[PDB]
Formats: C-alpha cells, structure tokens, sequence
C-alpha cells in the first residue's frame, strides 16, 4: 500500500530514461558522464547539474551514490532550518503536514496549469485536517475544463465567492476576504486569471487584487503559492520569475509529475525562486496532490 509507492510511481517516466541504469559500482568518470546525462535529460538543468558533478566530484567522498542524494536534497530545501533537523535525524514515515503561515492564499499561474483542480484538492486537504475553507472564484471568465471552481465549491461544501463574468476581481478578493473574517473561516484560497495576453495586463491585475486583499487584511495573504505543470518543464519556470517579480511567491505547486520525464525540474525551481516546493501533483486522484519531501523525492528519483 504505502504513500511513497504514489510518489515514485509518479517520477516513473522520470526516473527509468536514464536514472535507474546508472552503474554505481562501474569507475567515477563513467557513473558520472551517465549521471550529467541524466539529470540534463530531466530538466535539472546545466546549472545544477554542474553544481552536482562538483559537489561530487572532490567533496562528495561519502559513497558516491549517497552524496549524490544528498545534495540533491540539499538543493530541495530553501529554508536553513529545516535542512539542519533533516542533517541531524528529522525524518518520520509521513512528513508534517503544510501549514499557511496566515489565513489567505492567493493563488497564482498561467492559463491551464491547472490551479482550479488544486485549489479543489486543497480544500480536500485542508478540511480533513479540520480546517474551514472558503474558495474565491478570481478568474471570472470562461476558464475550466467544463469545471468550474464554483461546482467543485458545492461538490466539497465549500463556499466559493464569485460574480458574474468580468467583475473586478480585486473588489471579489476583499469581498471574500471580509466574509472569511466575518464568519470566521479558516482559510481562503484565492485563485485568479492566467491569460498572459489579454487586454488587462495580469501582472498588474494580480497586484491590484493583493492590494485589496491586504487592505482587507493588512497581514494577508501571508502564502502566494504558483501552480506549476511539470509537462511544461523548461519554460514553466522562465514565467514563474514575472510572477515572482510581481507579488512575492512564498510558494510553488508542480501537478502532472507522472505525465513527463522531467520530474527533475523541481531543482531548478527551488533553486531559482528560492522558495520552497509545497505540493506534489503524481496522479489525478484526490490523494495525489501530495505535500513535498524533498527526502522521499529524491528517493523516488534514484531508486
Ligand atoms: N492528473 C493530473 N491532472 C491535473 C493535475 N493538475 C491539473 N490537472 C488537470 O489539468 C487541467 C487544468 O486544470 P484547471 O484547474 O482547469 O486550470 P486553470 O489553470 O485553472 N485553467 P482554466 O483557466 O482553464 O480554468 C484540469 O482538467 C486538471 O485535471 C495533476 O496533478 N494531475
């Protein structure tokens, strides 16, 4: 059964390219020309790859397989302090679960990364863990895959502040920030619109809604979580760095790890925005919005 199982069943396309035929008992020069190859062929990236190799090369003297693995972790994990209790022992079958460091989570992503089917999932989440959510519908158009956030909001009992198409989202947001207040709700997951072209420039329209919603609440949102498709690899990070430019990400969701090769991007990732990975996509059940380990993933990686 297992949780890990899910995890290194969705870095299945990943891991058996190159990965898991690497010959870690064959002389360095040969693992290590197939280990470059394989994570370039993963979207790690020729930046952190090269790190890698160096790290590996006339340091890594521990069991060339295991440094491998830890600095893999190692570039994983932004925050000090959790790198330090994971160095010294912290590792539990399950890992502590993803706690909002306040009550509003703006959500953010380009058009079809899939924000409205894991902001459904992370309501699930967090109303297991005993926690009153309430959804904001912020990309008011025609966007969904016939699903709107406002349905899955019914389906979770859940309920989704929403207007007709074309309202000011930012007056949506400090609407929907005022009834979280009022009745006392949990969390509120804000989503919004993803269209790169459209007639109102997004990056503009995104700091005009975390405007309203701090003005609603001076403190919020204290998570500003980007939704990312690992399908998209390469280039999905190019655009995380505008909207990391434009309202502060303390956060990243990749979904879809299970349908590419690519599963390496999250590297990249963390160690281009340097914020941490929040959640895992390996599978489109409810359960496979997983909470990130950077431990476990790099186990699902190499075995
Ligand atoms: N298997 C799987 N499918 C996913 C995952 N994340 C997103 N998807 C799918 O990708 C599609 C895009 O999701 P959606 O929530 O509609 O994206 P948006 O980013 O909100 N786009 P839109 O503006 O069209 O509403 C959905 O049909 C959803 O099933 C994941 O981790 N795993």
């Amino acid at each position: 059964m297992g949780f890990f199982d899910r995890l290194k069943a969705g870095l299945a396309k990943t891991r058996e390219r190159l990965l898991k035929a690497i010959p870690w008992g064959g002389n360095l020069e040969e693992v290590l020309e197939e280990l470059e190859m394989a994570l370039l062929a993963a979207d790690v990236g020729l930046s952190a790859t090269e790190e890698i190799l160096q790290e590996v090369r006339a340091s890594g003297r521990k069991d060339l397989k295991e440094a491998v693995k830890e600095k893999l972790v190692g570039m994983l994990e932004p925050d000090e302090r959790r790198a330090t209790l994971r160095k010294l022992g912290f590792n539990p079958q399950k890992p502590k679960p993803v706690e909002p460091k306040g009550r509003v989570v703006l959500v953010v992503g380009v058009n079809g990364v899939g924000k409205t089917t894991t902001i459904a999932k992370l309501g699930r989440y967090y109303q297991n863990l005993g926690k009153k959510v309430m959804f904001c519908a912020g990309d008011t158009f025609r966007a969904a895959g016939g699903t709107q956030l406002s349905e899955w909001g019914k389906r979770l009992s859940i309920p989704v502040i929403q207007g007709p198409e074309g309202t000011d989202p930012a007056a949506l947001a400090y609407d929907a920030v005022q009834a979280m207040k009022a009745r006392g709700y949990d969390l509120l997951f804000v989503d919004t619109a993803g269209r790169l072209h459209t007639k109102h420039n997004l990056m503009e329209e995104l700091k005009k809604v975390k405007r309203a919603i701090a003005k609603a609440d001076p403190e919020e949102p204290k998570e500003v979580w980007l939704v990312l498709d690992a399908v998209t690899g390469q280039n999905g990070l190019e655009q995380a760095k505008k909207f990391h430019e434009a309202v502060g990400l303390t956060g990243v969701i990749v979904t879809k790890l299970d349908g590419t090769a690519k599963g390496g991007v999250l590297i990249p990732i963390v160690r281009t925005l340097k914020v941490p990975i929040k959640f895992v996509g390996v599978g489109e059940g409810p359960d496979d919005l997983q909470p990130f380990d950077p431990e476990a993933f790099v186990e699902a990686l190499l075995e």
